[PDB]
Protein backbone atom coordinates (compact mmCIF):
# COMPACT_ATOMS: atom_id res chain seq x y z
CA UNK A 1 0.00 0.00 0.00
CA UNK A 2 1.78 2.83 -1.39
CA UNK A 3 0.05 5.64 0.39
CA UNK A 4 -0.19 3.88 3.88
CA UNK A 5 3.10 3.95 6.04
CA UNK A 6 4.29 2.93 9.48
CA UNK A 7 5.99 4.87 11.59
CA UNK A 8 6.94 4.72 15.33
CA UNK A 9 6.99 6.78 18.91
CA UNK A 10 8.17 6.03 22.22
CA UNK A 11 4.16 6.78 24.02
CA UNK A 12 0.58 6.73 22.63
CA UNK A 13 -0.31 10.12 20.89
CA UNK A 14 -2.94 10.13 23.83
CA UNK A 15 -6.12 11.27 24.01
CA UNK A 16 -5.70 14.44 21.79
CA UNK A 17 -7.07 17.23 23.69
CA UNK A 18 -5.42 20.34 22.00
CA UNK A 19 -5.41 22.11 25.18
CA UNK A 20 -3.64 19.97 27.18
CA UNK A 21 -0.02 18.89 27.83
CA UNK A 22 1.20 15.25 28.53
CA UNK A 23 0.14 12.39 27.96
CA UNK A 24 -0.96 14.68 24.61
CA UNK A 25 2.08 14.56 21.97
CA UNK A 26 2.46 17.95 20.20
CA UNK A 27 3.20 16.07 17.03
CA UNK A 28 0.05 14.70 16.92
CA UNK A 29 -2.50 16.97 18.43
CA UNK A 30 -0.54 19.50 15.56
CA UNK A 31 -1.78 16.57 12.97
CA UNK A 32 -5.33 17.20 13.44
CA UNK A 33 -5.58 20.50 15.58
CA UNK A 34 -4.84 23.82 13.40
CA UNK A 35 -3.86 27.22 14.24
CA UNK A 36 -5.31 31.16 13.50
CA UNK A 37 -1.99 31.64 11.55
CA UNK A 38 1.09 29.32 10.92
CA UNK A 39 4.63 29.46 11.89
CA UNK A 40 7.13 29.79 8.60
CA UNK A 41 11.12 29.10 9.27
CA UNK A 42 11.69 32.71 8.53
CA UNK A 43 10.27 33.49 11.60
CA UNK A 44 6.49 35.06 10.34
CA UNK A 45 3.84 33.56 10.11
CA UNK A 46 1.17 33.42 7.20
CA UNK A 47 -2.54 33.32 7.10
CA UNK A 48 -3.61 29.40 7.81
CA UNK A 49 -7.58 29.36 9.57
CA UNK A 50 -7.12 32.97 9.98
CA UNK A 51 -6.87 34.95 6.64
CA UNK A 52 -6.07 38.27 7.75
CA UNK A 53 -5.75 40.66 10.79
CA UNK A 54 -5.45 44.48 12.03
CA UNK A 55 -4.69 45.74 15.17
CA UNK A 56 -5.17 48.58 17.25
CA UNK A 57 -2.60 51.45 17.17
CA UNK A 58 -1.58 50.57 20.94
CA UNK A 59 -1.36 47.11 19.54
CA UNK A 60 -3.32 45.94 22.22
CA UNK A 61 -6.65 44.94 20.38
CA UNK A 62 -6.18 42.60 17.64
CA UNK A 63 -8.95 41.84 14.75
CA UNK A 64 -8.89 38.48 12.67
CA UNK A 65 -10.83 37.77 9.82
CA UNK A 66 -11.56 33.94 10.02
CA UNK A 67 -12.43 31.83 6.59
CA UNK A 68 -15.76 30.99 5.63
CA UNK A 69 -14.59 27.76 4.24
CA UNK A 70 -13.99 25.36 7.14
CA UNK A 71 -15.01 22.58 8.39
CA UNK A 72 -14.33 20.34 11.63
CA UNK A 73 -13.80 16.54 10.43
CA UNK A 74 -17.57 15.77 11.61
CA UNK A 75 -19.25 18.26 9.30
CA UNK A 76 -19.70 21.38 12.19
CA UNK A 77 -18.51 24.35 11.11
CA UNK A 78 -15.38 26.53 11.94
CA UNK A 79 -16.46 29.87 12.92
CA UNK A 80 -15.25 32.68 15.08
CA UNK A 81 -17.55 31.20 17.66
CA UNK A 82 -15.95 28.29 17.91
CA UNK A 83 -12.63 29.75 17.58
CA UNK A 84 -13.32 32.00 20.76
CA UNK A 85 -15.15 29.32 22.89
CA UNK A 86 -11.87 27.66 22.19
CA UNK A 87 -10.05 30.80 23.59
CA UNK A 88 -12.30 30.32 26.49
CA UNK A 89 -11.38 26.92 27.52
CA UNK A 90 -8.03 27.36 27.37
CA UNK A 91 -8.06 30.62 29.43
CA UNK A 92 -10.58 28.69 32.04
CA UNK A 93 -7.05 26.95 32.99
CA UNK A 94 -4.96 29.88 32.82
CA UNK A 95 -2.86 28.49 35.80
CA UNK A 96 -1.64 25.21 33.64
CA UNK A 97 -0.36 28.25 30.78
CA UNK A 98 1.90 30.19 33.05
CA UNK A 99 4.57 29.16 31.27
CA UNK A 100 3.19 30.72 27.87
CA UNK A 101 3.10 34.55 28.48
CA UNK A 102 0.19 34.70 26.06
CA UNK A 103 -2.20 33.02 28.02
CA UNK A 104 -1.70 35.73 30.95
CA UNK A 105 -1.77 38.38 28.55
CA UNK A 106 -4.87 37.74 26.42
CA UNK A 107 -8.01 39.63 28.36
CA UNK A 108 -10.63 38.78 25.99
CA UNK A 109 -11.62 37.34 22.99
CA UNK A 110 -15.29 37.38 21.22
CA UNK A 111 -16.74 36.54 18.03
CA UNK A 112 -18.11 39.97 16.91
CA UNK A 113 -19.26 38.05 13.59
CA UNK A 114 -19.40 34.66 12.04
CA UNK A 115 -15.75 35.64 10.53
CA UNK A 116 -14.74 38.81 12.94
CA UNK A 117 -12.52 37.37 16.10
CA UNK A 118 -10.99 39.61 18.28
CA UNK A 119 -8.70 39.45 20.71
CA UNK A 120 -7.55 41.90 23.73
CA UNK A 121 -4.30 42.11 25.09
CA UNK A 122 -2.99 43.31 28.90
CA UNK A 123 -0.08 44.83 26.78
CA UNK A 124 1.38 44.83 23.51
CA UNK A 125 2.69 41.74 23.19
CA UNK A 126 5.34 41.44 20.40
CA UNK A 127 5.77 37.14 20.28
CA UNK A 128 1.23 37.30 19.94
CA UNK A 129 1.52 35.66 16.61
CA UNK A 130 3.93 32.92 16.80
CA UNK A 131 2.62 31.97 20.30
CA UNK A 132 -0.64 31.49 18.43
CA UNK A 133 1.22 29.57 16.20
CA UNK A 134 2.08 26.96 18.50
CA UNK A 135 0.92 23.26 18.54
CA UNK A 136 -0.52 23.93 21.38
CA UNK A 137 -2.88 25.00 23.42
CA UNK A 138 -4.40 28.07 21.01
CA UNK A 139 -5.50 25.25 18.53
CA UNK A 140 -9.41 24.79 17.68
CA UNK A 141 -11.40 21.36 18.70
CA UNK A 142 -15.12 21.17 17.61
CA UNK A 143 -16.77 22.78 20.83
CA UNK A 144 -19.30 20.18 20.65
CA UNK A 145 -16.57 17.69 21.93
CA UNK A 146 -16.12 20.10 25.05
CA UNK A 147 -17.16 17.90 27.95
CA UNK A 148 -19.51 20.29 30.10
CA UNK A 149 -18.52 23.53 28.06
CA UNK A 150 -14.98 22.94 29.10
CA UNK A 151 -11.80 21.16 27.81
CA UNK A 152 -9.84 21.00 30.88
CA UNK A 153 -11.38 18.17 32.37
CA UNK A 154 -11.49 16.33 29.50
CA UNK A 155 -13.03 15.86 25.51
CA UNK A 156 -15.13 14.11 24.06
CA UNK A 157 -13.97 13.06 20.46
CA UNK A 158 -10.51 15.44 19.21
CA UNK A 159 -12.33 16.34 15.93
CA UNK A 160 -9.94 19.21 14.76
CA UNK A 161 -9.76 21.56 11.22
CA UNK A 162 -6.60 19.83 10.61
CA UNK A 163 -5.23 17.48 7.33
CA UNK A 164 -4.80 13.97 9.48
CA UNK A 165 -7.90 12.32 11.39
CA UNK A 166 -7.43 10.22 14.23
CA UNK A 167 -8.88 6.63 13.50
CA UNK A 168 -8.10 4.76 16.47
CA UNK A 169 -5.59 4.34 19.76
CA UNK A 170 -4.74 1.55 21.85
CA UNK A 171 -2.99 1.79 24.39
CA UNK A 172 0.67 0.79 24.25
CA UNK A 173 0.03 -0.96 21.06
CA UNK A 174 -0.70 2.04 18.02
CA UNK A 175 -2.69 4.84 17.13
CA UNK A 176 -4.01 4.78 13.39
CA UNK A 177 -4.04 8.46 11.56
CA UNK A 178 -5.55 8.82 8.39
CA UNK A 179 -5.79 11.58 5.87
CA UNK A 180 -9.11 13.92 6.61
CA UNK A 181 -11.14 13.57 2.70
CA UNK A 182 -12.70 16.93 3.40
CA UNK A 183 -9.84 19.20 4.45
CA UNK A 184 -10.14 22.69 3.60
CA UNK A 185 -6.55 22.99 2.48
CA UNK A 186 -4.11 20.47 -0.05
CA UNK A 187 -4.35 17.07 0.54
CA UNK A 188 -2.09 14.58 1.70
CA UNK A 189 -0.24 12.56 -0.79
CA UNK A 190 -0.32 9.97 2.11
CA UNK A 191 -3.93 8.21 3.48
CA UNK A 192 -2.77 6.28 6.40
CA UNK A 193 -0.27 6.68 9.20
CA UNK A 194 0.33 4.07 12.02
CA UNK A 195 1.84 4.59 14.69
CA UNK A 196 3.34 1.80 16.39
CA UNK A 197 4.20 2.30 20.18
CA UNK A 198 8.24 1.03 20.56
CA UNK A 199 9.73 2.52 24.31
CA UNK A 200 13.31 1.61 23.60
CA UNK A 201 15.51 2.77 20.48
CA UNK A 202 17.12 -0.13 19.94
CA UNK A 203 13.92 -2.01 19.40
CA UNK A 204 12.94 1.30 17.15
CA UNK A 205 15.83 0.15 14.82
CA UNK A 206 15.66 -3.43 15.11
CA UNK A 207 11.77 -3.14 13.85
CA UNK A 208 13.19 -0.53 10.98
CA UNK A 209 15.53 -3.60 10.45
CA UNK A 210 13.12 -6.26 9.92
CA UNK A 211 10.28 -4.15 7.88
CA UNK A 212 7.63 -3.71 10.64
CA UNK A 213 8.20 0.17 10.37
CA UNK A 214 9.26 2.39 7.40
CA UNK A 215 10.34 5.50 9.32
CA UNK A 216 11.62 6.61 12.15
CA UNK A 217 11.77 10.44 12.56
CA UNK A 218 12.73 11.98 15.80
CA UNK A 219 15.67 13.89 17.72
CA UNK A 220 18.96 12.54 18.89
CA UNK A 221 17.34 10.27 20.91
CA UNK A 222 15.43 8.48 18.12
CA UNK A 223 17.76 5.18 17.87
CA UNK A 224 21.25 4.16 18.81
CA UNK A 225 23.64 6.59 17.19
CA UNK A 226 26.28 4.38 16.10
CA UNK A 227 22.68 2.60 14.72
CA UNK A 228 22.32 5.70 12.87
CA UNK A 229 25.41 5.93 11.57
CA UNK A 230 26.06 2.43 10.26
CA UNK A 231 22.02 3.07 8.73
CA UNK A 232 23.91 6.13 6.88
CA UNK A 233 26.06 4.16 5.03
CA UNK A 234 23.47 1.14 3.84
CA UNK A 235 22.32 1.67 0.56
CA UNK A 236 18.78 -0.02 1.28
CA UNK A 237 18.01 2.24 3.81
CA UNK A 238 18.10 7.02 3.34
CA UNK A 239 18.57 8.73 6.52
CA UNK A 240 18.72 12.11 7.13
CA UNK A 241 20.26 15.07 9.96
CA UNK A 242 18.48 18.58 10.03
CA UNK A 243 20.37 21.47 10.57
CA UNK A 244 20.13 21.89 14.60
CA UNK A 245 17.03 22.62 16.06
CA UNK A 246 17.45 23.52 19.83
CA UNK A 247 20.35 23.07 22.50
CA UNK A 248 21.00 20.43 24.79
CA UNK A 249 23.06 21.72 28.34
CA UNK A 250 23.27 20.90 32.06
CA UNK A 251 21.57 23.26 33.81
CA UNK A 252 23.73 23.96 37.18
CA UNK A 253 22.02 25.33 40.52
CA UNK A 254 23.29 28.87 41.56
CA UNK A 255 21.40 28.28 44.95
CA UNK A 256 22.91 25.00 46.47
CA UNK A 257 26.82 24.39 47.38
CA UNK A 258 29.18 24.19 45.66
CA UNK A 259 27.36 25.37 42.06
CA UNK A 260 26.18 28.85 44.30
CA UNK A 261 30.02 29.48 43.80
CA UNK A 262 30.52 31.47 39.98
CA UNK A 263 34.32 30.40 40.26
CA UNK A 264 32.99 26.42 40.72
CA UNK A 265 30.46 26.92 37.52
CA UNK A 266 33.03 28.70 35.61
CA UNK A 267 35.17 25.89 36.28
CA UNK A 268 32.85 23.28 35.47
CA UNK A 269 32.18 24.95 32.19
CA UNK A 270 36.03 24.71 30.75
CA UNK A 271 36.20 20.97 32.03
CA UNK A 272 33.97 19.14 29.23
CA UNK A 273 35.49 18.08 26.61
CA UNK A 274 32.46 18.72 24.36
CA UNK A 275 33.40 17.77 20.97
CA UNK A 276 35.12 14.56 22.53
CA UNK A 277 31.54 13.93 24.31
CA UNK A 278 29.85 14.28 20.99
CA UNK A 279 32.29 11.67 18.93
CA UNK A 280 32.22 9.18 21.99
CA UNK A 281 28.55 9.17 23.29
CA UNK A 282 26.23 11.08 19.88
CA UNK A 283 28.96 9.16 17.64
CA UNK A 284 29.84 12.95 15.95
CA UNK A 285 26.12 13.32 14.71
CA UNK A 286 25.63 16.90 16.80
CA UNK A 287 27.15 20.13 16.74
CA UNK A 288 29.52 21.48 20.17
CA UNK A 289 27.38 24.10 21.98
CA UNK A 290 29.17 27.39 23.67
CA UNK A 291 26.43 29.14 24.94
CA UNK A 292 22.91 28.40 25.77
CA UNK A 293 21.31 29.47 22.69
CA UNK A 294 23.22 29.00 19.04
CA UNK A 295 24.29 32.31 17.06
CA UNK A 296 21.89 31.56 14.81
CA UNK A 297 19.03 31.96 17.25
CA UNK A 298 16.88 35.19 17.02
CA UNK A 299 17.79 38.09 19.48
CA UNK A 300 21.14 35.82 20.10
CA UNK A 301 24.42 36.47 18.47
CA UNK A 302 25.81 38.43 21.10
CA UNK A 303 29.45 37.62 20.15
CA UNK A 304 29.24 35.77 23.94
CA UNK A 305 32.50 34.20 24.97
CA UNK A 306 32.64 30.49 24.92
CA UNK A 307 34.92 28.36 27.55
CA UNK A 308 36.73 26.24 25.42
CA UNK A 309 37.94 22.60 27.09
CA UNK A 310 40.59 23.67 29.28
CA UNK A 311 41.04 21.36 32.32
CA UNK A 312 44.48 24.11 33.39
CA UNK A 313 42.22 26.47 33.93
CA UNK A 314 39.51 24.78 35.29
CA UNK A 315 41.95 23.59 38.14
CA UNK A 316 43.49 27.09 37.99
CA UNK A 317 39.60 28.80 38.48
CA UNK A 318 39.44 26.32 41.15
CA UNK A 319 42.83 26.65 43.47
CA UNK A 320 41.75 30.11 43.40
CA UNK A 321 39.21 29.95 44.47
CA UNK A 322 40.30 27.84 47.40
CA UNK A 323 39.03 24.78 46.42
CA UNK A 324 42.49 22.43 46.87
CA UNK A 325 43.37 19.25 46.67
CA UNK A 326 44.52 17.29 50.04
CA UNK A 327 47.67 15.11 50.28
CA UNK A 328 46.83 12.20 48.45
CA UNK A 329 43.68 12.94 46.72
CA UNK A 330 42.09 13.35 43.75
CA UNK A 331 38.75 15.54 45.12
CA UNK A 332 38.87 18.83 46.03
CA UNK A 333 38.43 20.66 49.66
CA UNK A 334 37.41 23.60 50.73
CA UNK A 335 36.55 24.25 54.76
CA UNK A 336 36.85 20.21 54.57
CA UNK A 337 34.13 19.87 52.38
CA UNK A 338 34.57 18.23 48.91
CA UNK A 339 33.77 19.46 45.80
CA UNK A 340 30.61 16.95 45.35
CA UNK A 341 28.26 17.61 42.73
CA UNK A 342 25.32 15.64 42.06
CA UNK A 343 24.09 14.67 38.21
CA UNK A 344 20.65 14.03 37.68
CA UNK A 345 19.29 12.28 34.57
CA UNK A 346 16.71 9.79 33.42
CA UNK A 347 18.56 6.62 34.28
CA UNK A 348 16.38 4.38 31.65
CA UNK A 349 17.54 6.93 28.94
CA UNK A 350 20.62 5.19 27.62
CA UNK A 351 22.26 8.50 26.06
CA UNK A 352 21.88 10.75 29.13
CA UNK A 353 23.52 8.08 30.69
CA UNK A 354 26.31 7.81 28.72
CA UNK A 355 26.96 11.98 28.49
CA UNK A 356 26.68 11.60 32.74
CA UNK A 357 29.23 9.24 32.92
CA UNK A 358 31.76 11.22 30.72
CA UNK A 359 30.85 14.63 32.40
CA UNK A 360 31.87 12.86 35.35
CA UNK A 361 34.77 11.66 34.17
CA UNK A 362 35.98 15.12 32.91
CA UNK A 363 34.84 16.47 35.80
CA UNK A 364 37.09 14.31 38.06
CA UNK A 365 40.34 15.06 36.29
CA UNK A 366 39.58 18.63 37.34
CA UNK A 367 39.40 17.23 40.61
CA UNK A 368 35.10 17.73 41.18
CA UNK A 369 33.35 14.42 42.14
CA UNK A 370 30.05 13.77 40.15
CA UNK A 371 27.78 11.82 41.98
CA UNK A 372 25.49 10.53 39.17
CA UNK A 373 21.73 10.30 40.26
CA UNK A 374 19.61 8.26 37.56
CA UNK A 375 16.04 7.78 38.10
CA UNK A 376 12.50 7.48 36.88
CA UNK A 377 11.13 10.54 34.79
CA UNK A 378 8.35 11.78 37.22
CA UNK A 379 11.17 11.94 39.72
CA UNK A 380 13.77 13.68 37.59
CA UNK A 381 10.99 16.32 36.78
CA UNK A 382 9.85 16.58 40.25
CA UNK A 383 13.90 17.24 40.70
CA UNK A 384 13.38 20.38 37.92
CA UNK A 385 10.33 21.91 39.39
CA UNK A 386 11.74 22.33 42.95
CA UNK A 387 15.12 22.59 42.49
CA UNK A 388 16.46 19.67 43.83
CA UNK A 389 19.61 19.11 42.05
CA UNK A 390 23.20 20.15 41.42
CA UNK A 391 23.55 19.93 37.58
CA UNK A 392 20.75 18.59 35.96
CA UNK A 393 19.82 17.54 31.80
CA UNK A 394 17.98 20.33 29.88
CA UNK A 395 17.02 21.11 26.91
CA UNK A 396 15.73 24.51 25.05
CA UNK A 397 12.40 23.96 22.87
CA UNK A 398 13.57 25.56 19.14
CA UNK A 399 11.15 27.56 16.98
CA UNK A 400 9.48 29.66 17.19
CA UNK A 401 10.38 28.55 21.48
CA UNK A 402 13.61 29.87 21.24
CA UNK A 403 14.18 32.27 22.78
CA UNK A 404 11.23 34.72 23.92
CA UNK A 405 9.32 31.92 25.54
CA UNK A 406 12.04 29.71 27.06
CA UNK A 407 13.25 33.50 28.61
CA UNK A 408 9.73 33.68 29.28
CA UNK A 409 9.70 30.20 31.57
CA UNK A 410 12.58 31.22 33.43
CA UNK A 411 10.58 33.51 35.70
CA UNK A 412 7.83 30.69 36.37
CA UNK A 413 9.49 28.81 40.00
CA UNK A 414 8.27 25.34 38.82
CA UNK A 415 10.59 24.97 35.91
CA UNK A 416 14.31 23.97 36.00
CA UNK A 417 15.61 27.66 35.02
CA UNK A 418 13.96 29.03 37.63
CA UNK A 419 15.45 26.88 39.94
CA UNK A 420 18.67 27.31 38.71
CA UNK A 421 18.49 31.08 38.45
CA UNK A 422 17.20 31.28 41.78
CA UNK A 423 20.74 31.97 43.61
CA UNK A 424 21.91 34.76 41.66
CA UNK A 425 21.59 38.49 43.34
CA UNK A 426 20.46 39.54 39.75
CA UNK A 427 17.59 37.34 39.15
CA UNK A 428 14.97 39.70 40.31
CA UNK A 429 16.30 42.25 37.28
CA UNK A 430 16.51 39.37 34.96
CA UNK A 431 12.86 38.55 35.50
CA UNK A 432 12.04 42.33 35.36
CA UNK A 433 13.85 42.41 31.84
CA UNK A 434 11.89 39.31 30.59
CA UNK A 435 8.51 41.10 31.33
CA UNK A 436 9.97 43.87 29.85
CA UNK A 437 11.39 42.41 26.75
CA UNK A 438 8.04 40.79 25.67
CA UNK A 439 6.11 43.71 26.23
CA UNK A 440 8.85 46.42 24.24
CA UNK A 441 7.25 47.66 21.24
CA UNK A 442 10.90 49.58 21.03
CA UNK A 443 13.00 47.57 19.25
CA UNK A 444 16.55 48.99 20.02
CA UNK A 445 15.42 48.28 23.13
CA UNK A 446 14.05 44.90 22.96
CA UNK A 447 17.99 43.58 21.34
CA UNK A 448 19.19 45.69 24.38
CA UNK A 449 17.20 43.27 26.55
CA UNK A 450 18.08 40.27 25.15
CA UNK A 451 21.65 41.16 25.02
CA UNK A 452 21.70 41.45 29.10
CA UNK A 453 19.44 38.74 29.82
CA UNK A 454 21.75 36.71 27.68
CA UNK A 455 24.53 37.88 28.78
CA UNK A 456 24.14 37.67 32.37
CA UNK A 457 22.99 33.69 32.16
CA UNK A 458 26.49 33.25 30.15
CA UNK A 459 28.80 35.22 32.57
CA UNK A 460 27.13 33.76 35.89
CA UNK A 461 27.61 30.33 34.13
CA UNK A 462 24.26 29.30 34.79
CA UNK A 463 24.61 26.70 31.87
CA UNK A 464 26.87 24.13 30.64
CA UNK A 465 26.05 23.76 26.66
CA UNK A 466 26.51 20.67 25.89
CA UNK A 467 25.22 20.21 22.22
CA UNK A 468 23.04 21.91 19.51
CA UNK A 469 20.91 18.89 18.18
CA UNK A 470 18.95 17.88 15.17
CA UNK A 471 16.24 15.85 13.88
CA UNK A 472 16.90 12.80 12.28
CA UNK A 473 15.22 10.02 10.26
CA UNK A 474 15.36 6.88 9.11
CA UNK A 475 13.05 5.49 6.01
CA UNK A 476 12.28 3.02 3.19
CA UNK A 477 13.88 4.76 -0.02
CA UNK A 478 10.29 4.59 -1.70
CA UNK A 479 9.20 7.39 1.01
CA UNK A 480 11.26 10.07 -0.94
CA UNK A 481 13.06 12.86 0.91
CA UNK A 482 11.30 13.66 4.20
CA UNK A 483 10.80 16.73 5.43
CA UNK A 484 11.35 19.07 8.13
CA UNK A 485 8.53 21.24 9.84
CA UNK A 486 9.59 25.04 10.88
CA UNK A 487 8.21 24.00 14.10
CA UNK A 488 10.56 22.07 15.81
CA UNK A 489 8.34 19.50 17.82
CA UNK A 490 5.59 19.38 14.55
CA UNK A 491 6.49 16.30 11.80
CA UNK A 492 4.91 17.60 8.62
CA UNK A 493 3.52 14.26 7.94
CA UNK A 494 0.92 15.93 5.13
CA UNK A 495 4.30 17.04 3.07
CA UNK A 496 5.48 13.57 2.34
CA UNK A 497 5.30 12.93 -1.36
CA UNK A 498 6.63 9.73 -2.45
O1 LIG B 1 5.59 20.32 28.66
C1 LIG B 1 4.86 21.12 29.33
O2 LIG B 1 4.05 20.79 30.23
C2 LIG B 1 4.93 22.58 28.99
N1 LIG B 1 6.27 22.94 28.45
C3 LIG B 1 6.24 24.27 27.85
C4 LIG B 1 7.21 24.20 26.70
N2 LIG B 1 6.97 23.05 25.78
C5 LIG B 1 5.81 23.36 24.94
C6 LIG B 1 4.59 22.56 25.37
O3 LIG B 1 4.65 21.54 26.16
O4 LIG B 1 3.56 22.97 24.82
C7 LIG B 1 8.14 22.84 24.90
C8 LIG B 1 8.26 21.40 24.62
O5 LIG B 1 7.56 20.58 25.32
O6 LIG B 1 9.07 21.16 23.69
C9 LIG B 1 7.24 22.81 29.53
C10 LIG B 1 8.50 22.06 29.08
O7 LIG B 1 8.48 21.35 28.06
O8 LIG B 1 9.58 22.17 29.73
FE1 LIG C 1 6.61 21.14 27.00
Amino acid sequence: APDEITTAWPVNVGPLNPHLYTPNQMFAQSMVYEPLVKYQADGSVIPWLAKSWTHSEDGKTWTFTLRDDVKFSNGEPFDAEAAAENFRAVLDNRQRHAWLELANQIVDVKALSKTELQITLKSAYYPFLQELALPRPFRFIAPSQFKNHETMNGIKAPIGTGPWILQESKLNQYDVFVRNENYWGEKPAIKKITFNVIPDPTTRAVAFETGDIDLLYGNEGLLPLDTFARFSQNPAYHTQLSQPIETVMLALNTAKAPTNELAVREALNYAVNKKSLIDNALYGTQQVADTLFAPSVPYANLGLKPSQYDPQKAKALLEKAGWTLPAGKDIREKNGQPLRIELSFIGTDALSKSMAEIIQADMRQIGADVSLIGEEESSIYARQRDGRFGMIFHRTWGAPYDPHAFLSSMRVPSHADFQAQQGLADKPLIDKEIGEVLATHDETQRQALYRDILTRLHDEAVYLPISYISMMVVSKPELGNIPYAPIATEIPFEQIKP
